[PDB]
């Protein structure tokens, strides 16, 4: 009997004689297992490789699970339903601007940049010798337009073989684009959000999780994300986590903009389309083609941020076996896809780093986690922003819990921060979180034994610690200033406020009443320094904040 393990549509997993594991669309199967042409049932295998093609034509574009293109239809009760169609990856009617930046003659190995393409009025497209090859430029195109499948350069390899060289270039999506080396995470993926940036950063190059659960502000923080983090382009998975996602998609995506430019934020995004609609094994390809097109990517030397929101869609690819799925193995790979993070040394001969980091939606089974995708080989996922639905109430936004979330890359990144933008960035963020430690503490004893009997100096870290809250750690994504938090910003509103904490302590160990504090004047303005754009004004409330608890040393004793 066939075991049915997909209806017929757009993939399946091929289980062969002695091999396990292909897949095809008609009947025709490309292969990871080698395979020899003609098992049970007429499947005939074919070239080789579940691949992607690579070159002009990503950006702009929405794919499903193995880089098959668009295709819609209309309305419903989600509204709009679609499906991956059999058709080309990579436009073969556009004309593509190619200007050539290697000559008859150049040595070249594999990444080494020939050209390039404008690809949109943001991105430029570097066309790169693809990996493997390697040998001499014998023949390149003069600049020009030209469609994707028209050869561009040749190159003489050692052995004398000619290579013929196109725009584009095609990749197994189950293997690793090779690259020179990974380096340690170091340079931070600067979000501009303070919460993230400053207590729980992300490294470029990292792998960061948000709970999948729909409110708590993810799809804002997802925007914010997208538009805002220092990569040059970003890959998007998912699109169907619910009825309406791909509506959304259809309409609203091509209106964003963004915000580092004001051209439309599409014209450095790819994405990649996860849906019930879809056969279960295109979206399991699709973490794969989606990681082999960031990879492409961060090869030219762009920092590239790939973005995971499909957890039901994708987990709901579970299925059905006999014989042996896989017990030590399901999360085993799971594991190899987060392993394809990284910043490197890209392939080329001139020294040359890109990056990879992946954020990823995390949704257990509903709620509270078990063993579902959590908890196997867990230190796979080095950051955490626990987006919680309590602090959502509370209105505290971006809703990250800031005593369940984690960075593993804190020492990794506070080099960087030390020498490029403050020198105590690591022992103030160290002193805050300290407080928010302390304040959570606090704040757990007084719901027992009442607030009465706090002494002056637990007012005032509970004043402090409140001030941190609402002053730094809430940011509003929807305010023309706050929606971004540059480095230099990060570190003076923390200054401000971590002053503010040294004159209290101060002040009220030479009698100063809290009250008195509570009330200072420029407090207000240290609650409305995130809506100030200019940096030197919010460090200006350095002396400010001296200056008042002074005429508070002289209206008491001091």
């Amino acid at each position: 009997a066939k075991m049915y393990e997909v209806v017929r549509v757009g993939e399946l997993g091929l289980i062969g004689e002695i091999i396990r594991l292909e897949g095809d669309k008609a009947v025709i199967q490309v292969y990871e297992e080698t395979a020899g042409v003609r098992p049970g049932e007429p499947v005939v295998g074919t070239g080789a490789s579940l691949s992607v093609e690579l070159g002009p034509g990503l950006l702009t574009s929405i794919y499903d699970g193995i880089q098959r293109p668009l295709e819609v239809i209309r309305e419903k009760t989600g509204d709009f339903i679609a499906r991956g169609v059999t058709a080309p990856a990579l436009p073969r009617d556009k004309k593509w601007h190619f200007i050539p930046k290697a000559k008859v003659g150049d040595k070249v190995v594999g990444g080494d940049i020939i050209g390039e393409v404008p690809e949109t009025s943001i991105i430029v497209h570097k066309i790169m010798v693809p990996p493997g090859i390697e040998g001499e430029i014998v023949e390149i195109a003069e600049e020009g337009d030209y469609t994707i499948e028209e050869v561009i350069a040749k190159v003489k390899t050692p052995s004398g073989e000619i290579k013929e060289l196109k725009m584009y270039q095609r990749w197994p999506v189950r293997v690793k684009r090779p690259y020179k080396e990974k380096l340690p995470p170091e340079v931070p993926l600067i979000t501009g959000q303070r919460v993230i940036d400053t207590f729980f950063p992300q490294a470029k190059g990292g792998t960061a999780a948000i709970p999948g659960a729909f409110g708590s502000g993810k799809t804002v923080t997802q925007h914010q994300l997208a538009k805002w983090s220092d990569a040059q382009v970003v890959i998007y998975i998912g699109c169907g986590e619910r009825g309406n996602e791909m509506t959304d998609v259809l309409e609203e995506f091509p209106k964003l903009k963004d915000p580092k430019t004001g051209k439309p934020l599409m014209e450095r995004t790819v994405l990649i389309a996860n849906t019930s609609n879809m056969p279960v094994a295109a979206r399991e390809a699709s973490i794969y083609t989606g990681i082999t097109i960031a990879e492409y990517f961060r090869d030219m030397g762009y920092d590239v941020a790939l973005m995971a929101d499909s957890t039901s869609r994708w987990a709901e690819a579970l299925r059905e076996i006999s014989g042996r799925g896989y017990p030590a193995y399901l999360a085993s790979k799971l594991a190899e896809f987060y392993e394809r993070a990284g910043r490197v040394v890209t392939l080329g001969s001139d020294y040359r780093v890109g990056s990879v980091s992946v954020i990823g939606a995390v949704s257990p089974p509903g709620g509270d986690f078990s063993e579902p995708v959590v908890q196997n080989t867990l230190r796979v996922v080095k950051v955490f922003w626990a987006l919680d639905a309590d602090l959502a109430r509370r209105r505290h936004f971006p809703a990250i819990n800031w005593l369940t979330s984690y960075s593993l890359y804190v020492d990794a990144v506070k080099d960087w921060w030390h020498k490029n933008i403050d020198p105590e960035w690591k022992a103030m963020r160290d002193k805050a979180m300290a407080l928010l430690q302390k304040e959570s503490e606090l704040q757990e004893i007084v719901r027992i034994v009442g607030p009465d009997a706090l002494p002056e100096r637990e007012r005032a870290i509970l004043l402090v610690a409140r001030m941190l809250r609402e002053d730094y750690l809430q940011q509003d994504a929807f305010d023309e200033v706050d929606t971004y938090c540059p480095p230099e910003k990060q570190v003076t509103m923390m200054r401000v406020l971590l002053n503010f904490y040294d004159k209290t302590m101060e002040a009220i160990n030479r009698g100063v009443p809290l009250e008195e504090i509570a009330k200072l004047p420029v407090r207000e303005e240290i609650g409305r320094m995130k809506f100030e754009r200019d940096v030197s004004k919010i460090r200006s409330l350095i002396d400010k904040t001296n200056e008042q608890f002074e005429e508070l040393f002289k209206k008491y004793g001091a």
